[PDB]
């Protein structure tokens, strides 16, 4: 109904929110516990002055800006916002083909804006300290220890959106914040593990500008935050599909 | 439906709500963690205790004080409860005009009012410690880096409002969690950088009484906190008007 | 439609519910923070560990346990649960003023018992260190202002339940979350001043098992939590009533 | 609708989610404090840097996931993903008696292997300090303390589950969101007490791991949560039929 033009604005914006305001809070979180003494290596300072609660606060904010993305964007593009999600869509026959890099390419153009415009409002701090909220594997995480993270986050993201937003039964209304609530779940147990990123484009975003304004390269661990996400997604897509099937 | 000044009133308990919940429960925040020791500069000691956690319960003080308030004003007079939401509204033609300043004038009486009662019930350590939850740009934070911050929440906060309450195929109920939620999620991350007023009326509020009973003088910030939420505003409903046009 | 006696039964059971999960996290916190350093006095110890991260964390113990209860009792009794609100809704009409005290009383039961049960579940610590999570004025509050908390704490509850529940407008199936959230919201601000009962029976029950169990007297305190929390409920019936009369 | 053995399929992967997620989030909160020093012997470290803020953090982690589920997989299976619960629903007709045990067996499984699969993501110090999120009574609680947290926590979740998903006047789409958030606040409360199960085989899937790769042996504490969760849904199960009748 909304041409595809103002459909990859809307991703643009839906992807940018979800960066600025998601990676935000980890950059800030970090930023407001240096200096700080860790009772570990694994505590990396984002659970140093509040625990866990630090993480859910993190996943909240990331929640919090998805679900208002979904309510504001939804009935515009569908607000995928998230590549893995497209890609996703597309595997089960729920999206164009055709659209799938469009889309895409527009997710990870406001990623990279949004953390850009990020950097902005709170200083070089929250890059050389909060790392612009970059998800990387956690001390002692290995390579695919965090695929393996990615893949189980992202099989509950995806396969709560089959049965949330794509499902034709599903209740009105209700997608933008289960689908926000469910992603703030993941962050919060995922987080400390490889970051909980779920999103390509919100890991390329922070990356990105982490290396741009910062002597930063964490591109040797992208492949987790792609292909990761992808498996999931997909897995998801397809396992839903062959349960109401 | 209900008269203009009845709706005033409305406008006035909503924003009293507003800033004597939410900005008190900054406020009280500060005033249990006075005297701890603070990692660096940048935690004022709001995230002392806490760490994010303390943002993500500031921002749900704000947030479920707001969806109450919309959910037991809405119906009387809208629950703008905040200018930049009037002037919002206003700038898309889904607000007369000729009440944009009545409006406001009872969001600032209310707001100046919330903020003396909640000084009334904690003392004066409220204000020589907590500040009144007054949004100030914080440590290391530029005027036009807290400008910015500003802009981007409450395009966050509008565009929202625009998809959720706005636009006809809103689900019906949602309007008032989702606005809610959105704020609280704002403050998570922005509130460490600018304070996250996204309100000219819930900055005021607390100003005034700063400089009543406490030495303060913040107006020379003031300007950031109008022109920053009422930009974000008018930008957000433009924005949602093309992309839906 | 439901005997009196059957939704007598319902709001003990309500009572109980509220009053051993909210209060109980309450106790729980003291007990996990005893023995640790407060920053000032004013910090009694709960946000001690996780700062206003425990305020807010014990507002959702009450909420989540309040929106609960009424998805599951509303229909049966209509799941007030406190005192105040069963006074309130019968202020303007909207509750058999004859079955004013049964509820009442079944209430107060279910508050004593509930906190019976959870001393037992915690152990005497829960009371002693814990003090059952009775309400009381914290340090440097006076009784006056702990008073006005409650009466604009119980303000808000009340205006919203009138607007939410009450008012043949309100979106179906809202009022459970969004008067639960409420609650959470207001002890998150209100918590660290007057402890936030916004419920005479919510006092009852802790303050009756902390005399019995300790060597405890806090009834000096108990016309607060009663005239505070009816006087805020009835000032908000009326004043929803003459906002949309 | 779905075949029996779909229906399995679904229950297994629910119950995997639950544990993954839920039970996760109290291991890696256990691993982010390790090497903290306690006030006292009840905080085992899980409310050590976030005090009440770390429950409700993994109460939610449990809750997002389980309301997830619930959208994802409701419409499939019923969504149990909890011995107690299917047996409850058994216990007054609302499910065949048939069914009870295949589901039972899936829910043991898929919590079996979820709590297996986390334990590859995080690294062995999941199990030697996270314990994989095991409950078994606190310090200082007795067995029969444990048992009875268990009861009352298990009878709320179940009352609440009869009221909102069963209950023919229930507004519908809000179980999920509400049963999850119930479940949130239940652990918050009730975690430090005795690890807040609610569900047999979401301590089965930890127990087991736990001895295999740990020389862990909690099962002298597993009648606790077998036997306290499904006394707590029967008597709420029966209890909502009688208040209803
Ligand atoms: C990692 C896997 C990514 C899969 C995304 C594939 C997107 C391309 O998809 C293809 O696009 C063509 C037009 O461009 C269409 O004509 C094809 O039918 C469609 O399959
Ligand atoms: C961009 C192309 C990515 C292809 C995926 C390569 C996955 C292999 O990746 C490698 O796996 C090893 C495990 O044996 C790890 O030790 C290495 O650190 C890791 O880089
Ligand atoms: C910062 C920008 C604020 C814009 C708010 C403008 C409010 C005035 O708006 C004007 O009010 C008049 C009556 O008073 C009406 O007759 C005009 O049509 C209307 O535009
Ligand atoms: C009340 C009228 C407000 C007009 C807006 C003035 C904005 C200019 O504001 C000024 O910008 C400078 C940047 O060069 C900052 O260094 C100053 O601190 C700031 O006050
Ligand atoms: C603190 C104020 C409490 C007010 C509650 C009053 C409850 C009594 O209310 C009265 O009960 C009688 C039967 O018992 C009825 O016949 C009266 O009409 C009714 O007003
Ligand atoms: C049970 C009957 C209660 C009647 C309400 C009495 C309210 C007066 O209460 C008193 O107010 C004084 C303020 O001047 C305080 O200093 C006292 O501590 C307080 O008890
Ligand atoms: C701890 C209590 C557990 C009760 C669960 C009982 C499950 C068995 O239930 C029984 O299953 C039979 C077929 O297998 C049916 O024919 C019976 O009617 C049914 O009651
Ligand atoms: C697997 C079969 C379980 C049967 C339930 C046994 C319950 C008794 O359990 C016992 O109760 C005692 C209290 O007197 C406690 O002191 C013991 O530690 C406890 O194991």
């Amino acid at each position: 109904m909304v041409s595809l033009t103002k459909r990859c604005i809307a991703e643009f914006i839906g992807t940018f929110i979800l960066v600025f305001f998601g990676a935000g809070s980890a950059a800030v979180t970090l930023m407001i516990a240096s200096g700080g003494t860790s009772p570990n290596p694994f505590n990396i300072g984002i659970g140093l002055l509040g625990g866990l609660g630090d993480w859910v606060a993190i996943g909240l904010a990331f929640g919090f800006a998805i679900a208002a993305s979904i309510y504001a964007l939804g009935n515009i593009s569908g607000c995928h916002i998230n590549p893995a999600v497209t890609i996703g869509l597309w595997s089960v026959k729920k999206f164009p083909g055709r659209e799938v890099v469009p889309y895409i390419i527009a997710q990870l153009l406001g990623a990279a804006f949004g953390s850009f415009i990020f950097l902005q409002c709170a200083g070089i701090g929250a890059a050389t300290v909060g790392g612009l909220g970059a998800t990387a594997p956690f001390p002692g995480i290995s390579y695919w220890q965090a695929m393996l993270a990615e893949v189980v986050g992202t099989f509950l993201l995806m396969i709560t959106i089959m049965g949330i937003a794509v499902d034709e039964r599903a209740p009105k209304g209700f997608a933008g914040i289960i689908i926000g609530l469910t992603v703030a779940g993941i962050i919060t147990t995922l987080g400390n593990i490889s970051g909980s990123s779920l999103n390509p484009a919100r890991t390329f975003g922070p990356y990105l500008n982490d290396m741009i304004f910062a002597g930063t390269d964490l591109w040797n661990y992208y492949s987790i935050y792609v292909i990761g996400p992808i498996v999931g997604a997909v897995l998801a897509a397809l396992t839903y599909q062959y349960l109401t099937s």
